[PDB]
């Protein structure tokens, strides 16, 4: 396992905290405040216990060794002072040293304006190391990339654990992909397979239920020999694909292809739905969401499954026209008691649109690091959190 605030002695210790407060700013004010609010449990827990919280993130995407005002952390500290209603000191040069002590909140400058963050540089991570005695990983957004205060701080810590929020993200991920309660369901919608073909690899001997959607259902199609017209597929992982459904035919793993679909003449908002049996979509016509009775047959093996992990819709659910199928598919989700774990831009876009956001049992809101979970990849700063465990 990895150590947790709860199992780590914090009382009249330097605590430097990696927080995602890479936060939208607008004329110096910050313009939301969810990732800040999400963090407030880890913090007011470390000042409950008497520590001192050194708070250490990221913001936007600036050059190292190149500080640009537009990329400081400035107005995320005054937010977080109006938010917890504590004052939160901003250290400006924090390798240099942090003067904090018990009780009190500092705020780092950008971690990526400093030479070898990126990298993971020894004298960098030393460096950082050096300012306190625990270390505290809670951006599990950058999880999946191994830097010198997420990765290489860790290493020359003292002590290295998981905060609160990182600890709930990874015991939700590991509920449904590690012990899920079968039978589990897997949806993986998005425009090519090859992105997510990792992704599809991984959950194939994992999974009970695997519903493909969008532009990967398309090549899906294709694969089972029906002509897909004009719609978006992978003529190039067409072969990949049959060899996908095979494996799935020996493993006993559902993968329901769309048997009718909805297609469009025009990719847009104006355009009809056209619903015709998957074997009957015309060179001109595009898949643009499935049909009524791939929408029955999708909820009713949803409503079957005790773990149901979401990373996708099943059509273009933007245009309503071909929303039918992933509002459907958002309604099973909601109405079902399975454990459920949804992540992606589209997908949260969806959960959003159909209003389902307290019917879902866990909502990622990272990209990259979610993804590559899914793919079955060790991620650095959960893997030496667990070696510091050790």
């Amino acid at each position: 396992s990895f150590l947790t605030l709860k199992d780590v002695d914090l009382k009249d210790k330097k605590v430097l905290v990696r927080v995602d407060f890479n936060v939208p700013v607008k004329d110096g004010k910050v313009t939301s405040k969810v990732r800040i609010e999400a963090a407030i449990p880890t913090i007011q827990y470390i000042l409950d216990q008497g520590g001192a919280v050194i708070l250490m993130s990221h913001l936007g995407r600036p050059t190292e060794g190149e500080y640009d005002s537009q990329f400081s952390l400035e107005p995320v500290a005054k937010a977080l002072s109006e938010i917890i209603n504590k004052p939160v000191k901003f250290a400006k040069d924090w390798l240099d040293g942090v003067d904090v002590k018990a009780g009190e909140i500092v705020m780092c400058e950008n971690v990526r304006f400093n030479s070898g963050e990126k990298k993971s540089t020894d004298d960098l991570s030393k460096k950082i190391a050096s300012l306190g005695d625990v270390f505290v990983m809670d951006a599990f957004a950058t999880a999946h990339r191994a830097q010198a205060s997420t990765y290489g701080v860790a290493k020359y810590i003292p002590v290295a654990c998981a905060g609160i929020l990182l600890t709930n993200e990874i015991q939700a991920l590991e509920k449904a992909l590690k012990s899920p309660k079968k039978p589990m369901a897997a949806i993986v919608g998005g425009s090519k397979v090859s992105t997510k073909l990792s992704v599809l690899n991984n959950l194939l001997d994992k999974v009970e239920i695997l519903i493909v959607g969008g532009g990967i259902a398309n090549t899906f199609i294709k694969a089972e020999g029906f002509d897909v017209g004009n719609s978006l597929y992978e003529q190039d992982l067409v072969a990949e694909a049959t060899e996908i459904l095979a494996k799935a035919k020996a493993l006993g793993v559902n993968i329901p292809v769309p048997v009718d679909v909805r297609v469009a003449k025009e990719f847009s908002e104006n355009a009809q739905a056209i619903i015709k049996k998957v074997s009957d979509v015309v060179a001109d016509e595009m898949i643009l969401d499935i049909g009524p009775e791939s929408q029955k047959i999708i909820a009713e093996l949803l409503k079957s499954a005790n773990t149901i992990l979401w990373n996708g819709p099943v059509g273009v659910f933007e245009f309503d026209n071909f929303a039918e199928g992933t509002k459907a598919l958002s309604l099973a989700i909601a109405q079902s008691h399975a454990f459920s774990v949804a992540g992606g831009g589209d997908t949260i876009a969806a959960i959003e649109k159909f209003g389902i956001k307290d019917q879902v049992s866990y909502i990622s809101t990272a990209g990259g690091a979610f993804l590559e979970f899914l793919e079955g990849k060790k991620l650095p700063a959960i893997e030496i959190l667990k070696e510091k465990a050790i």
